């Protein structure tokens, strides 16, 4: 489909591209060392080295198809985000989708479909007032995840 963003939206994209890529690199530059500290033999590092470098490759090339796709928004131009709400969301790096809902704290739980998230959890609080093709930066425990919120039905 078409693909739509914002200002931040865009560039917080971007600064990730040229987050990820400066890595890429350092690993790579990891790569020819190993490839030629060669008259070892392979696995330990050819693998998880040559994997590594995949991942991100495969991590960036991805952001870059997504801000083609790009289309930019005047801001405050939208649905925004309630109770109501049903948000539907993607990880520009990697694009894996998740759909979820603000709810009032009681009738919250994982169980339900697209997830029944509270309006007092981090992710509530966090997730709450922002507009189509914003990206948000949620918090991981490994870090910290950004998505693509792909549009706001409900």
């Amino acid at each position: 489909r078409e693909v739509k963003l914002t200002k931040a939206g865009y560039e917080r994209l971007m600064k990730q591209l040229e987050q990820e890529r400066e890595r890429l690199q350092e690993a790579t530059k990891i790569l020819q060392e190993l490839m030629e500290s060669s008259d070892d033999y392979d696995d330990s590092g050819l693998e998880a080295a040559k994997q590594e470098k995949a991942r991100i490759e495969a991590r960036i090339d991805s952001l870059e198809d997504v801000l083609s796709r790009a289309v930019i928004l005047e801001e405050g131009t939208g649905e925004v985000i309630g109770l109501g709400s049903v948000v539907e969301l993607e990880d520009p790096a990697t694009g894996e989708r998740l759909s979820v809902q603000v709810v009032s704290p009681a009738e919250a739980s994982v169980l339900e479909n697209p997830m029944k998230i509270s309006d007092a959890s981090p992710m509530g609080k966090a997730l709450l007032g922002h507009r189509v093709g914003d990206v948000l930066s949620l918090d991981t425990p490994k870090g910290k995840k950004e998505f693509r919120v792909v549009a706001i039905h409900g």
